[PDB]
């Protein structure tokens, strides 16, 4: 009788019934989830990230608690859910998506690895069977897609808010599933994702960026369980909560506009997913890193010496990453295209240590970045938004005192998208098994490494077996 | 220098160095913890509550966990902030501050008993001295100043933002005081809070009202602890969160407009508290109720006879509970100008059962609430904004088919305004001791009510040996 939105019922007939076939789904699911799990062992080595991870009340024992890979943490799943989501969204190293909303699907898992961890325990404790890595697969394809498909036509950023909402509603719908809810059970979560936290994006943004960028993402789906939780309780819903006259999300946030989904939710948004394959950056500046290495050997000698350097790039860009002047911390600078590209033409390569302190310092690098003049070309900003290409293009070009000049070098396609994948692969997984390198022992790094790359053997794998570290 | 937002600088300077000098606000304050305390016990009788309460795991431990008070639940300070904050709210029977914004600033006891019960257990078991019931009065008026200054001229209710993040905002900076916490640290987790911006009031309002407008204070005052332990690990904030081109809150949600603090921080909000003394009920029906019961005995055998029932009321009210057609739940009648009036007329009282099925399937009330012609009186609505008065009006008049009427009764005060004050202190200690009497045995009433209306000797009691004495 009370009439539930329609965009929350068909979320909720997706997660339930849609079946999903698609063999290139899973198989970059795969890809994903060892690339999102490498990105969250590797930011175990930042202090920064570290310092928010563990329970809230140490020494707390939690029975079947969620294990935090990487540590000796067992905790509850909404912890645990913002342990992983804080970890592999960290770096700014993780899979992307973007389109009217731009965002980090992968940051789905954080929930549904924490939600479906703690299932295969408690079911493991009552003698029953957990969960497999294929039912992790199924969810993260899900998540993707409801977020992803969620960000084609609705732009959160154009009203103000943050893009983690919709991992708080796509996770709140999959971690219902998981925690075993009915229709109405996800529908009357997802009212409540609704209804909830839109938190701003003032930490993304000069100039205010800061850490919040790093960790938001974790305590939207560590939320997104939560909810999902009390839902399971039997808490009740908000039919209208997105279509209210007056007090609805639309009418209030959303400028009185709907929220629409702008096709059938199946499996286009994983295997059109984009992922950070070499550089941990911003990913509105991840061609301008690879044309500023090509163009590296070129300037690495001449070294002040460089009248200028023009980047054009596409208007997401100009939005996000375009700054001038002093920057004051390492969110700031992974978000900085001209910061960047500097690091690629002074250094040749881009690691989450150029970020800091200690890089930042070298004078060089503010003294090239003032040289910089950044514009948009506008045929950049529409091949960006056009579903048959998608590109994310910069292109960069160095003038010298002399009144020389490098080519101008453009790229459209970074390594991480989908027309590059083949070629991708196999630096994926190198990516992978350096990243578990730093923190993981001989034994342990090569073990991992085996089980997660023997992707036929992993689907069977149980979700509380996987989750050794 | 690097320039944080003044609010957020005023706020963490009152925090941090306000010394509280005033005799009432103290001596209301302790009524108030116990009003609010026993607000929160009445609400364990109610299942849809208790459901949300415990661990998120069962069987959870946690090392000097806080204590959820009627309970046996020993929990992480956060988690413990959302039990109370939920239990204190879920009746609609608490405090009440009303201005530009609405609220219930003893909603932040949530926050600030369970951070400061953690603190003294943890305190005591380092071989240190616990904090004393004084220390979280001072923190409750602090708390009270900070939500209710924020509520005197910033109306979130106009954007469509529910008031709780005046909750979240006032625990965030007492939490982080009592934690141990700097200045920069409480300015880092109060920017933090503006920013975390900020749940939707859809489920305070037709026709979706439900039971998140039970629950929502808590979930903020949790969220304001948890703001808070972040801040003093060391986690960085954001100066210009409110002011920011763009993307700072009051160009994002605020229409561009900035936030203010109308006065200097102090204990005017504690002073001016407005009590529910008698009857749970949506505060903007309180007199309404206080009218509806006064005329009970000169309707109660003539119900068949009414031929209509004119309310005359303020703008508020028109706004959140005035309702027409059939309600759904209790929140939905709690929440309800006419369902409460219809209660007080057909009743002679008005208790949280009123709300519940049992009583809402009584066809009487129905068909008494379409006969109800609600319409603003606009000098109702001047009186509740102007500052030496703070009404909250109702008038109520019933006429027969016969032709026949009684008197208009109007009720500008209810007994829970501070006009009243001497009058209700006592029937407050009822209150308390009724709502304690539901829940604990004869012994263990008759001990709490004793230590807390000791108010001198109250003081000094240490926070953890005040909650042991509310879980077994």
């Amino acid at each position: 009788m009370p009439k539930t939105d329609r965009v929350i019922e068909e979320i909720t007939d997706y997660v339930l019934e849609k079946e999903i076939t698609s063999a290139e789904a899973y198989t970059t699911a795969g890809h994903v989830l060892l690339d999102t799990l490498g990105c969250g062992i590797l930011a175990l080595r930042y202090p920064e990230c570290t310092k928010l991870l563990g329970p809230i009340v140490p020494g707390t024992t939690v029975p079947n608690g969620s294990k935090v890979p990487g540590t000796s943490y067992v905790l509850d799943p909404v912890r645990a859910a913002f342990n992983i989501g804080c970890m592999i969204r960290w770096l700014d190293y993780n899979d992307t998506w973007l389109a009217a909303e731009w965002g980090h699907p992968s940051d789905n898992l954080g929930g549904i690895l924490a939600a479906a961890d703690y299932v295969s325990r408690v079911r493991l404790s009552e003698g029953k069977e957990p969960l497999t890595v294929r039912d992790v697969l199924e969810m993260m394809i899900k998540a993707h897609e409801i977020q992803g498909v969620l960000a084609l036509e609705n732009s959160l950023n154009r009203v103000g808010l943050d893009h983690v909402l919709f991992v708080k509603v796509a996770t709140t719908a999959v971690a219902a599933k998981l925690l075993g809810g009915g229709r109405e059970e996800i529908k009357n979560a997802l009212s409540n994702a609704w209804i909830d936290n839109a938190a701003l994006r003032t930490y993304r943004h000069s100039p205010n960026t800061g850490s919040r960028k790093s960790w938001p993402a974790g305590d939207a789906t560590s939320r997104g369980v939560h909810l999902a939780l009390m839902s399971l309780k039997g808490e009740m819903g908000y039919p209208t909560a997105l279509s209210a006259p007056g007090w609805g999300f639309q009418d209030v946030l959303f400028n009185k506009k709907e929220i629409k989904l702008a096709r059938p939710l199946d499996a286009y948004v994983m295997e059109n997913v984009l992922f950070k394959v070499s550089y941990p950056a911003e990913f509105h500046a991840q061609t301008a890193a690879e044309s500023a290495v090509i163009l590296h050997p070129q300037v690495k000698n001449r070294i002040d010496e460089i009248d200028r350097v023009v980047i054009r790039t596409h208007e997401s860009a100009i939005r996000i990453i375009d700054k001038k002047g002093p920057l004051h911390n390492p969110a700031d600078r992974d978000h900085c295209l001209q910061y960047i590209t500097a690091i690629g033409l002074l250094f040749g390569d881009i690691t989450a240590q150029h970020y800091e302190a200690e890089t930042a310092n070298d004078p060089r690098i503010d003294k090239l970045r003032d040289k910089m003049e950044v514009t948009e070309n506008k045929t950049y900003t529409e091949d960006y938004l056009k579903p048959d290409k998608r590109s994310i293009s910069n292109a960069v070009q160095v003038h010298f005192k002399d009144g020389t000049s490098t080519e101008m070098v453009e790229c459209e396609f970074p390594l991480g998208h989908r027309f590059r994948r083949e070629e991708a692969v196999p630096k994926l997984l190198e990516k992978f098994s350096d990243n578990l390198k730093t923190h993981f022992p001989d034994k342990q790094h090569k073990h991992i490494y085996e089980r997660c790359t023997s992707y036929e053997t992993l689907q069977t794998m149980r979700v509380n077996e996987f989750v050794d570290m």
